């Protein structure tokens, strides 16, 4: 049902630079997702680079220093971006693993409008000679624009308008520069940090400038590890045959009155060579919602401790701490809101056990009498665990920090650590100077709308099982009713046009809950 | 993990004529199922062709006449035969339609044992020179051996032994020959029916005779209509847009005091051109469990009615009558037992609404005041309906009767009417005569065991949908616990080795419940 | 009660073929007596209760059903001089089991003969057995829509 | 709200009342008896058919005539104001498709 | 997506049954010749006083 | 299922199969004490490179038990099913330090052990468990508990 | 620890059905003896030392 486009192959105002793409194609080895959004970008910071310091004192809740830029950026990092709930269901039901392979982004059909405000009404007219600056940072030569679990992501519904967020970054750890700080300290390393605090201008590189008849296109080739969709039906410790005897001997030392005994290990409990995976349960969250509450605080202090007992502005919180361990409290569970309007207990989704036996692991230390839970299990030889089951609402990737030494990279939120994730596309409108009598900068008030199309080829692979029995699958019967009068199902739309969100973790259709693997 | 077979390529005792095949392979266009069973066949009727007449009088419950044969036969007609519950789940979740394409049956690794009974113990020794007669009737030159919903089918679990049933057939409709019948009737057409009553001997054709080192193989190419796995989310009558006005006028005649009115048909109810599919709700079942209780009785009486008000032995019951209509009572619902040991309300599965909108149809006849349900809706122009949703426990095919004229063939049990279904493989052991002093026939008591492997190529086709929302799927979470202590799930095995059956219709995973189609 | 269907009566998927037994013939030999009258009236009914000149008679009505009376049996004369009961041949049951079909509707207590069985899915029947004295063909009417063509007299 | 209405029911039968006749408005502003067009007999003899069941004494009109062997009829005569096509529902089984409004 | 200088075009090939414009001047039941005799016999069962 | 209560000492659930298996995993299997001595005295490292297993000279005997004595006779047409699971598509048959291993002395007879596996962690399904708990994740584990039949694959 | 250790060889005897009057499964009582030969090539490497 594709029409033949008429009109010449030329270019300019009155010729569109691309069409709308949408929908997925499933195959055995590949899944192709196509998504187009209409985006809107506006002037940021009045075309200025600014810095901001909180100066802590708990007013904001810690000490941050940020530089905000005139730029905005595209954030594609999330699965709901690329998959409809239908397509995500099909992916997690029909395939044991998948990874992104190739990516193609087009920015096209650009429209710059001048904003004319007279009194109480505002008008919008084309300025056809206005440009927009666009470039991708693929070298990661600038601070990353996006961080996992941000609300800046592409809209889930294809017909919603995507408003870009302002780009900004933290030039320095602000608590490490207290300025005067303490008087008898004679601050030096604090000034030394400020003198070498970097400053980044996107204007320091080459940009493409697009007028309304131009378009631009970016391609990216993923070299990626697979995200696996498989469930362990047993722990690795149960891989034995309980009827078979073992050669192994268990010596039990003298316990109180009970004499030291030796004997053959029972057939139904055989020793395992495989250990609980890493995780930290010992810490608890601190302080009011306003501060940084994470149970572990990862700080870098070059000088003399004194983290002000509340972590001050030193460091960032490490959450979730528990890793693959069974969370012993709600604090340790990954939790988010479906909507930027979510608050409190409304609109929040708590991650639930996937019922995979490589997750929710625990370690118990025997004394002579009993077993006690080991709070902090560190990285140890012979640990095996599965990754956090990712839903359609999880971030896809995180960027690996550039560093000399790193341990196993398995972010506990479930995002894939990548050496070179897709580059961020930065976009701002050309500053249009307005002639002014004084030296105060005045500009023309303009905004740009356009279409972005993302197209990802997913390398995918199906499952084969010798299991006799029907496996668990994701089904619409696990959905719930919502909206006004509560007659609208989960991924449907409200009578007001509101898109009903999943209220539970299973409605988000996590991976590793369905297809069984033999250990 | 296939080994290299050693020993020469020759043949005889001590060389196996084939290996075990099992398991399925799924693809986009094809599914291959492989099944092997160990079967046992024994002597039937003491090597005789016998006839039997009931002579009705309600003792058996009607008048049947059957000829039983020394032969036994293979019955492959059912889906549980060819698909594990896992593979069936995958078929009905991942594909919108499927059909059988090619079929291959091997009979091999035959063993004939002599049965030696001395006193209270019996011994089994090889007789290596004994044969078994095997032939397929692909021309359907003999009465069909199997009828849909028989218990003679291949065992569901691959490791169960398959005992073949004796072949037999009804040579004549017995009530039509009452012999003396009525005295003043002067029975003639009754004798005329008996004189031309056919008699069939399988010995009238060519057979393959196999000794223990021989094997045999049959192939069949299906030319078949697709069994569709798709759900109508709306009736065909809702295909309109309720906001759009219609040109159509509805004139309502004068009803009592209410004056005759004319006006525009309301936008939210637009007239449809499509009619409820066929079905018969008016009949009820008759009589005790012992008789033939079906609500409709399909009889052929060449002479003078008098069906004895209980249908006598005239005709057979037509069930289920309701077709695609919404069953108004339990009587009209397809119901079976999972086990030949099922009785009463134990072990029975009642078909439930698939929630497809091309099923469960109803027609209401307006009088002036109200609407009343139309009991018997016959075949009518512009009727559309979906086929009965078939589960893994349904028969696959039925044979189309050879007849001059036939209407649309849509068996209400859900089996596919075929002109030439796969031929029945008949097997009996060679009669081994024992020398006897008298003329009374004595034979050597022997039985045969062997392996049958069935291999079907299924032409299959996947679905694509523009639906945004997650569709319903079959999941293990709809299974139930059973067995002793009731800790064993549905398709698992009991502590006693008993195979837990599905207790509900949805655990059988019917088709047309999952993948949506746009009408 | 619920229970296993008895082995000697198994349910069938196949239905009695079409036929109409409910009508009877009308009026004296002089008129058109057929039990069913197939009429086309473009205006205002009033078929004069005797079918008038509206329409033609549909006979035999019974199709493949077992005829319940002499009226439903195909009957002709061998000779143009045949009259009355002289020279007439009545079609008799061929003793084929795809003919002479009947349908019985169960109430709870008993089974009653279904008079009018219409075209229905899964009906199979054989054509009227033709003798040497039957017509061979009839011409299909030129028309937009037609159901299965199986003239009940047996002509092709 | 169960189900949709099936109209016109009469098919190729002679409509016995105004209710059974196809009727529409020429204009979206048509209301009542103003602007309405009632389908009239085309005077084709494959339309306006009737069936009469003889008892012994007389003939009575058969109300519901179902699909039956050896039925022949013409399609509803279509005017310039009729719809051309309708889409066949996707379904496993269907009888003869002859929408009574006359659309293909 | 079309701007003002663009156009688009769709083509479709009907595979269709004919809509027929023809009138039947007689019913199919009148196709006979009323002068010709028929071989067919009509038996009328006994109706009340009227003999079969 | 044990149902724990310390009777066996914990809660296990196992499915036992008609199958038996070969377990080659141990060094005493492959090396005489002499050869092992020579390996550990003369070499700084070693690894297995290629492996070849033959199963041959098969004998199936029928076991005839009459009273207090039992006889053994050949049934020459009897088969044995053999397959290797190299894809590890089924639960592992063997676990390290099992007594199912090949005999150390070459002239000892090797009796195969029955194959079996743990389908689920049994304590995670307590069935009724606690009443106020309203067990769901426990039933959810049982519904998806796998079941493996070796007959689901090809055998020689 | 190996990603793909040698596959397990499974062996059972063919179930030999015995004809029985009831539906209770009876089988022929049989056992199999045979020879298994394992042959492993070991890649091995000798030592050299400057130890006196």
């Amino acid at each position: 049902g594709t029409g033949s486009i008429g009109g010449g192959k030329g270019s300019g105002v009155g010729i569109s630079t691309g069409g709308w793409v949408g929908g997925s194609h499933f195959s055995d080895k590949y899944v192709v997702t196509k998504n187009t959004r209409q985006f809107i970008t506006t002037i940021q910071n009045g075309h200025l680079y600014k810095t901001e310091a909180i100066e802590t004192t708990n007013q904001s809740g810690k000490s941050q220093r940020c530089v905000t830029t005139p730029w905005t950026y595209f954030n594609f990092n999330q699965y709901s971006c690329h998959f409809s709930p239908q397509d995500w269901q099909r992916l997690t039901n029909e395939y044991k693993r998948f990874r992104p392979k190739a990516m193609q982004v087009k920015i096209y059909n650009l429209q710059i409008k001048q904003i004319l405000s007279n009194g109480a009404d505002t008008t919008y007219n084309n300025d056809l000679t206005a440009g927009v600056h666009i470039f991708c940072d693929g070298e990661h030569a600038y601070p990353n624009a996006s961080h996992p679990w941000d609300e800046d992501v592409m809209p889930d519904l294809p017909y919603k308008t995507w408003k870009l967020f302002q780009y900004g970054y933290i030039p320095i750890e602000n608590e490490l520069a207290d300025l005067d700080g303490n008087a008898a300290g004679g601050n030096a390393t604090e000034k030394a940090l400020l003198y070498q605090m970097p400053f980044f201008l996107l204007e320091n590189s080459d940009h493409q400038v697009l007028r309304t008849g131009e378009s631009t296109e970016f391609t990216f080739n993923f070299d990626c590890e697979w995200v696996n969709n498989e469930r362990a039906y047993i722990p690795p410790g149960l891989m034995f045959n309980p009827k078979v005897p073992t050669r192994r001997v268990q010596y039990i030392r003298q316990n109180g009155s009970t004499a030291a005994s030796t004997g053959r290990i029972q057939p139904y409990s055989k020793p395992t060579s495989w250990m609980t995976g890493p995780g930290l349960l010992s810490a608890q969250r601190v302080g009011p919602q306003s501060s940084d509450t994470a149970p572990f605080m990862v700080c870098t202090n070059p000088e003399g401790t004194h983290i002000n007992t509340g972590a001050a502005g030193f460091g960032s919180g490490f959450d979730p701490p528990s890793g693959c361990l069974a969370p012993t409290n709600l604090e340790y569970k990954l939790q988010w809101y479906q909507t930027p309007e979510g608050t409190g207990n409304n609109g929040n989704i708590i991650a639930n056990p996937s019922l995979s036996m490589l997750r929710d692991q625990l370690l118990y230390k025997g004394n002579q009498t009993t077993y006690n839970l080991v709070g902090d299990i560190w990285m140890f030889p012979n640990q095996v665990w599965d990754r956090f089951p990712i839903t359609r609402e999880n971030p896809i990737w995180c960027k690996k920090p550039r560093a000399d030494k790193h341990t196993i990279m398995d972010p506990f939120d479930g995002s894939i650590a990548m050496d070179h994730p897709p580059g961020t596309i930065f976009i701002k409108m050309a500053k249009i100077p307005v002639p002014t009598a004084s030296n105060a900068d005045s500009y023309l008030n303009i905004y740009c709308t356009g279409q972005v199309s993302c197209e990802i080829v997913w390398e995918v692979e199906r499952y084969a099982t010798k299991n006799w029995r029907p496996e668990r699958r994701h089904t619409a019967l696990g959905m719930s009713l919502g909206g006004e009068s509560n007659y609208t199902p989960t991924y449907h739309v409200d009578p007001t046009g509101a898109y009903i969100q999943p209220t539970s973790y299973d409605q988000c259709m996590p991976v590793k809950t369905n297809i069984n693997k033999v250990l």
